[PDB]
């Protein structure tokens, strides 16, 4: 039934060995969880999707890992209610292709479509449209959670099980196995964006452009950010913003199949782009850490609360002065947060950087951790396998609430991961 397998996060770091169950048979999955429960816990079980998380949340050294990628059936698509009912193992690429002809758009899209719905919910992922759409959890209408008791629990965001539902969103698999979910899609009439580009010359300008009220004009916005240049060029950005195009906005040639699947003159208006172009160059650089890992690069993502913009500038300054130089930097202003205790996004200044691994780096990122922490920010479990339980708990003031919910639902700790042990969420 199971295969012992060396697992790592996306960037190939922090390996551990788990027994991997890989079956399309939901009943075998139910049986396996039950068997772990009847052994009284042991080293537990965790779900795994496509392994795009950079962290150690989708592995469980010495225990069970359940590869959910074979549960990939799309059960129903409904264009009136905009609801799709899909297995947790279906990936966003797969769903995007299946839903487009219905005029439905995946409501939150990360930098790669090679993630499962289960992984999307478990890490409450965010996209270029976060300030307008919230995160992936905001669009979950129901989900079926296989819990430690071996029961499949139907959860809703306002029902009697709302508490468990919202601990599952962003819960990193630690409430049980998401089997299946119903997602509310976004109506669209085309598969293209109409984009506006702007290039800033400085950090202050980047921040000004994000605080001048223009963000409200775009459903989607992100920026490519300079973290190496000496000030005042430090913080300058290439900002890509836009919204889904209506068919009248499409160039003549493309109006045929509008829902088709798949230095400083970087300034433009009303350019029409498909998903790949609009998100460029995220797709071509996505394999980077995996291609040169585990020894090449350390990704590092954090968000600082909106009101702490000065503290945010200081961290950027510290990064530039450090000697650790990152070219791949993505920046965004997050919008309002949701109600999941462990959700990563909060409104504020979000950036992912990617350091070359060098002498002094580990010590340096521990320094960043402290600053992010004190300034009221957080790290993201999808991007971390290095921080401490103390640091993480301090970054998530709702962690004890979350742990309490996890205790109600998994008293024997049937669910466990390397991450849960490292960060003391277990
Ligand atoms: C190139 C690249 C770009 C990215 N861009 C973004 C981005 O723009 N925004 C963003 O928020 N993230 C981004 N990520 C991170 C990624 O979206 C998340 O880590 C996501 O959870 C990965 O999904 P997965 O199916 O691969 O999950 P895995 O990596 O396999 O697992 C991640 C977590 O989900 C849990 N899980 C998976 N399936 C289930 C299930 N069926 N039931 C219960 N729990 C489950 C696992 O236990 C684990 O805790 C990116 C990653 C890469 C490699
Ligand atoms: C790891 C991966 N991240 C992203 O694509 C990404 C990160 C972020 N982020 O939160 O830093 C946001 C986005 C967004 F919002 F635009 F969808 C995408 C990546 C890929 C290629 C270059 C740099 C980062």
């Amino acid at each position: 039934t199971t295969t012992a397998t060396r697992l790592t996060g996306w960037g190939r770091t922090a390996p551990s060995v788990a027994n991997v169950l890989r079956t399309p048979d939901a009943e075998m999955i139910v049986k396996a969880v039950a068997r772990v429960a009847e052994s009284g816990g042991g080293r537990g079980a965790i779900a795994r999707g496509l392994g795009r998380s950079y962290g150690d949340n989708a592995q469980n050294g010495g225990g069970l890992v359940i590869d959910m990628t074979p549960l990939n059936t799309i059960h129903s698509i409904d264009a009136d209610t905009k609801l799709v009912d899909i297995d947790a193992g279906v990936n966003l690429d797969q769903l995007m292709k299946a839903a487009l002809p219905f005029g439905l758009w995946v409501p939150v899209l990360p930098g790669t479509r090679q993630v499962t719905v289960g992984g999307a919910i478990a890490c409450d992922i965010h996209g270029k449209n976060h300030h307008s759409a919230g995160s992936f959890g905001n669009h979950v209408r129901s989900m079926d959670l296989l819990t430690a008791d071996g029961e499949i629990r139907h959860l809703t965001p306002t029902g009697e099980d709302a508490e468990l539902f919202w601990a599952t969103v962003g819960g990193n698999g630690l409430t049980g196995i998401i089997m299946r979910a119903t997602i509310e899609m976004t109506p669209t009439s085309t598969a293209y964006f109409i984009a506006d580009g702007d290039v800033t010359a400085s950090l202050d300008e980047t921040i000004a452009l994000h605080s001048d009220g223009s963000e409200a004009r775009y459903t989607y916005s992100s920026a490519w950010f300079d973290a190496i240049s000496a000030p005042p060029k430090l913080g300058r950005a290439a900002v890509s913003r836009g919204r889904l195009a209506t068919v009248e906005q499409l160039p003549a040639k493309l109006r045929s199949e509008p829902l088709k699947f798949d230095r400083k003159s970087g300034t433009y208006r009303g350019k029409v782009q498909n998903l790949t172009q609009f998100y460029h160059p995220l797709d071509m650089f996505g394999e980077w850490n995996r291609a040169y890992g585990p020894a090449g690069f350390l990704q590092y993502q954090f968000v600082i609360p909106t009101e702490a913009v000065d503290e945010f500038k200081k961290i950027i300054g510290v990064i530039q002065a450090s000697g650790h130089y990152s070219f791949l930097n993505v920046f965004k202003l997050f919008g309002p947060r949701n109600q999941a205790p462990l959700s990563f996004p909060i409104p504020g200044w979000n950036i992912c950087v990617d350091f070359p691994i060098k002498d002094g780096l580990g010590k340096f990122v521990s320094e960043l951790d402290r600053r992010v922490l004190e300034f009221g920010g957080r790290l993201y479990t999808a991007k971390d396998s290095r921080t401490t339980a103390e640091t993480f708990h301090a970054m998530y003031p709702r962690v004890d609430e979350w742990i309490s919910v996890r205790r109600k639902v998994d008293p024997l700790r049937v669910f466990a991961s390397d991450m849960a042990r490292r960060l003391e969420l277990l």
